C-alpha cells in the first residue's frame, strides 16, 4: 500500500523483482539449495569458499549437506532484506562488504556468478512470476547489487 520510492529501478521494476521474491521466500531453503547446487556444478572453484562442506562432490551429498542447506537460508534472506530496500540499501551493504572483502575474501566475479544461478533457478521454478521482464528487472536489481558492494570493496582497498 503507502508508497516508498526506490532508486536506479523503475516502480514497475521493483514491483516484479519483489513478486517473485515473495515465492523464493515461500520456499527459502528449497530455493537456496537449488541455487547453490547449481553455483557449485557450474563454477566448483566457488565451493571452497566454504570451509564447512567443501568435502562435498556428488548432488545427493549436496541435498544432504545440512551446512549447505542453512547457508543457502542465509544467502537469500540476505539478498531478500537488500532487494527490498529498493537500492537504498548502503547500511545493509556496509557489514556485508566488510565480512566478504576481508573475512571471506569473495570476488566481483563471484557474486556473478551467483546472479547467473539465482536468475536459472527462477527461471525454471517461476513461468508465472518470471516473464522476460521480471527477469530483465531482476538482472538490473542484481547488477546495482553488484556495482554497490564493487564501490564498498575499493573503499576497503580490496581489489576485489
Amino acid at each position: 500500500n503507502l508508497y516508498f520510492q526506490g532508486k536506479v529501478l523503475s516502480e514497475g521494476e521493483w514491483q516484479l523483482v519483489l513478486h517473485v521474491w515473495a515465492k523464493v521466500e515461500a520456499d527459502v531453503a528449497g530455493h537456496g539449495q537449488d541455487i547453490l547446487i547449481r553455483l557449485f556444478k557450474s563454477h566448483p572453484e566457488t565451493l571452497e569458499k566454504f570451509d564447512r562442506f567443501k568435502h562435498l562432490k556428488t548432488e545427493a551429498e549436496m541435498k544432504a549437506s545440512e551446512d549447505l542447506k542453512k547457508h543457502g537460508v542465509t544467502v537469500l534472506t540476505a539478498l531478500g532484506a537488500i532487494l527490498k530496500k529498493k537500492g537504498h540499501h548502503e547500511a545493509e551493504l556496509k557489514p556485508l562488504a566488510q565480512s566478504h572483502a576481508t573475512k571471506h575474501k569473495i570476488p566481483i566475479k563471484y557474486l556473478e556468478f551467483i546472479s547467473e544461478a539465482i536468475i536459472h533457478v527462477l527461471h525454471s521454478r517461476h513461468p508465472g512470476n518470471f516473464g522476460a521482464d521480471a527477469q530483465g528487472a531482476m538482472n538490473k536489481a542484481l547488477e546495482l547489487f553488484r556495482k554497490d558492494i564493487a564501490a564498498k570493496y575499493k573503499e576497503l582497498g580490496y581489489q576485489g
